[PDB]
């Protein structure tokens, strides 16, 4: 059973969601975790979904070494200056030292290009679009936190290269709309579409395209994934280069994008859906959607049987179904055991119920039960599994709607800022701005995004915060991850 | 095309074959390969196998950390002392220096099964059937060649914990029997299930499985595929014990197995099928089994175009009927350019489309293995070219088979065995099982590389006699066991 309350201690809440659900277990180091088969479920089911995505646009998977040499880390100065602090190092094998350190992928920007730089001579060899599904690892000391910032993390990093602009700022636009989708579609949970600021945007690209989702529980934003156009400065340092069609002799560097999505996935959809009695799964993601559970001796194997009736029915209809008829547990345990794993219908069939052709759904998210007669099975159920999803999705979009607001002056932000909600203001764009909004609402504020589609408009003559500067765009402020 | 000869220069065609099939490209650190899409669908390919075989035997998925502790990776000392010397160890984060350094996993047993103790507590815990695709470092300072023994390299390793032992027995033979039909009936290569010797087994486990392979063009055999049990050794180091009610007060300790796959598969499949006009792929693993080429589109833009829709609608019922076809319709490469540069890929079948076969409705198809040439009515496209592929890949298995079978002999004295290994073949000896009988045996074959023991056959070419000498003469022979020249 939970025994800490979302509203109280988020942190306590948090490790007991995720370690009593069996999602999560702690490993020897700190800040290494363990994803036990439950959450790696989840962490599949988007990635059946985004992997036949990103095909229909014709990228491919491929895998390319976790480890890189020092020169090619080195090479773009920015990207090197802003990874350089938690790159891990490799400096031995057993007692013998290497011949020179070598460093695990960050990031594959430094692994790939110089690959990239071979396989394009002329016009003809681009796009190259590729994609691999890896992990990573960011040796930071700060505080991780299981899913949300860790040390080491799954994800898919796909990095593409175009002859023009136009097709490369076209695929930025593309993935980051797939990106909304997993979020929106697959996990419920809304997000706001935008650009990071000059301050906050990634190191070497030319500009960063983002989804922010906000965990009510903590009043707090998060990045949800990325898409950057990279333009041509990472060409310019990996000789990415094809000769001028038109124009003999003259060289053109290759114009790129690199995007990416990991397991933060898991944990957002945690902080957004959970509750006090556990993790509460979106049918669209859910390992087991229904479990079916006896109450309550030719009585006892006719119970047995129709239990196994629904099983079968359901799927013959692709729902994903447990029938939970374990003798070695009481049914009450049961009950605890499923709803803290998030399953989203618990499907209990009785003798009362069983004798007169009915059986009790139960919703995950609401807790509300319906009586169902046995003839319904197939479709009730389907139309049950998806109204959770859309409630789930509703909830977190109200909450949402309620807690991300406009403010056109310094006084009001803060006031807003520390009632737990992320704001719309009007903003110059410059980093001392930026860096003195972040003091001066000191957690400071940080930028999120700016929203593609703002709530409001900036009208002529409008000033940012700071009163010093023109504003040149509405852009989301908070507290982040 | 291909420079190299595959029966001249080995190492120097596999690298063309390798290269030029666009499967590999070289990374910057010496020794490091880039597995390029056409060498990751054939891996993925087999995931889709594999992965679906697994999940009927109760198998889950998961994911473990890729660090290990120094206090972790010494609890079983025979499996650390195996693999010390090629760990790969994390010593600063950026220019800070780790108060403790920090292991790359070899193999996960290390990192698995602190957490395996934590989760059993009783025997309704049990069993536990987990298994993970990821990569792991081995970091040996001999020198690496692409697929078959490289520093890092893709794999899956499952692991499993059992309350008795019957079930965990089954497993090591059930997932083996997987392993062969990966080889068998995926890549079209024929393999030996045995076990191995005492020497080669799983330093800390009980006995070792395996499937070998041969590889004709080098006369060396490799291992493809091992399914371990490991009995109790690694549960009583970690503490994996639980308690049933059955047997009052009794720690009882969970009988375990692990075993692994990797991208070695695909190395074999290139030694094994590859000839010197490239890459052959077998159908059942081929990301394109069918690739339609228009041929002679030249300098009437009506009759262009319908060339242009005959080959979508040979696409079209292909696809149909699950072929995974292609058409290269690009106008920027000659056919020429294509033909060469499917046939490097291995593309099973070429399916020519030229104006003249159009408008008398037929075309042509082309066998990857044979290179003989068909001219087939149109109307028969989706049934011959199906007929053709099995065939295809009945093909490879049966000359494969073949060169298998000529190259395993017998012998039962040290002289015949030593003629038959400088022979090219691979051989099957009555052996004691000793380990210093195996390391005299790979002194003597090496000059007096050497032979090493590959497996003691599940199913060998002759039945021992009841008092045999091992060919060392001193003590009796246990069992026929396979030696060979070996990866
Ligand atoms: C799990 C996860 C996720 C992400 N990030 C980043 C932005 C992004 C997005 N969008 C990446 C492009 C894909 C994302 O998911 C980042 C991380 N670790 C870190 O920063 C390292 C670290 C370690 C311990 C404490 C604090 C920080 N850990
Ligand atoms: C690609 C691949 C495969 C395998 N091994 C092992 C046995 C096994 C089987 N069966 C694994 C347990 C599953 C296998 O495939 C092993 C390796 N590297 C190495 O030994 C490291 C190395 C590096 C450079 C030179 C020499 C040696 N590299
Ligand atoms: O780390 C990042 O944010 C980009 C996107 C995936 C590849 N690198
Ligand atoms: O390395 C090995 O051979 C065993 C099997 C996979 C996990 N550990
Ligand atoms: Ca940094
Ligand atoms: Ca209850
Ligand atoms: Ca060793
Ligand atoms: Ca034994
Ligand atoms: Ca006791
Ligand atoms: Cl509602
Ligand atoms: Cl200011
Ligand atoms: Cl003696
Ligand atoms: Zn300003
Ligand atoms: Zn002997």
């Amino acid at each position: 059973g939970l025994e800490a309350k979302k509203e109280e201690n988020l942190a306590d809440w948090y490790s007991q969601v995720i370690t009593k659900s069996e999602m999560i277990e702690y490993h020897d180091i700190s800040g290494c975790y363990i994803l036990r088969p439950w959450a790696y479920a989840i962490w599949e089911a988007i990635k059946d979904f985004f992997d036949a995505e990103i095909k229909k646009l014709g990228v491919e998977n491929c895998y390319f070494p976790m480890f890189v040499s020092q020169s090619a880390l080195e090479k773009e100065k920015t990207h090197v200056a802003d990874f350089a602090p938690e790159v891990a190092w490799v400096t031995r094998s057993g007692k013998t030292e290497l011949a020179e350190p070598i460093a695990i992928r960050p990031t594959s920007e430094t692994v790939m290009y110089p690959a990239y730089a071979k396989w394009v001579q002329s016009h003809r060899d681009l796009p190259i679009k590729l994609n691999q599904w890896c992990n990573v690892v960011r040796w930071e000391f700060k505080h991780p936190q299981p899913f949300l910032r860790t040390r080491e993390f799954l994800w898919q990093e796909g990095h593409s290269a175009f002859a023009t602009m136009e097709e490369a700022a076209e695929e930025v636009l593309q993935i980051l709309d797939l990106y909304a989708q997993v979020y929106e579609e697959l996990l419920a949970i809304p997000v706001v579409k935008g650009r990071k600021t000059e301050k906050e945007k990634f190191a070497g690209g030319d500009y960063t395209t983002t989804i922010e989702a906000f965990i009510s529980a903590s009043g707090r934003a998060i990045q949800g994934g990325t898409s950057h156009h990279l333009g041509q400065n990472f060409s310019k340092m990996f000789e990415i280069v094809f000769e001028d069609p038109k124009i003999p002799g003259e060289k053109q560097f290759a114009y790129q994008n690199s995007w990416g999505l990991t397991t933060r996935t898991i944990g957002v959809m945690t902080m957004v859906h959970g509750d006090n009695m556990g993790l509460v799964l979106p049918p669209r993601v859910a390992c087991v959607q229904v479990v079916i559970i006896p109450c309550g001796e030719e009585d006892k194997e006719a119970l047995i049987a129709k239990c196994n009736d629904y099983r079968r029915r359901l799927l013959s209809v692709n729902i994903r179904v447990r029938a939970d008829l374990r003798d070695n547990y009481s049914p009450g345990w049961k009950f605890n055991h499923w709803e803290l794993k998030g399953v989203p219908i618990r499907l209990e069939v009785g003798p009362r119920d069983m004798k007169s052709c009915q059986f009790v759904a139960v919703r995950r998210d609401t807790g509300e039960k319906l009586t169902v007669a046995e003839n319904e099975a197939e479709t009730k159920l389907q139309a049950i599994l998806e109204d959770i999803q859309v409630t789930l999705f509703t909830r977190a979009s109200e909450d949402l709607k309620t807690h991300m607001v406009v403010a056109n002056t310094m006084e009001d932000f803060q006031k807003i800022l520390d009632s737990g909600k992320i704001v719309q203001i009007p903003f110059c764009g410059e980093i001392d701005c930026e860096d003195w909004i972040k003091k001066t609402t000191a957690m400071g504020a940080k930028s999120l995004c700016i929203p593609f589609k703002p709530l409001c408009e900036l009208q002529p003559g409008a000033k940012c915060v700071c009163g010093k500067n023109p504003a040149k765009y509405y852009t989301l402020f908070g507290r982040s991850y």
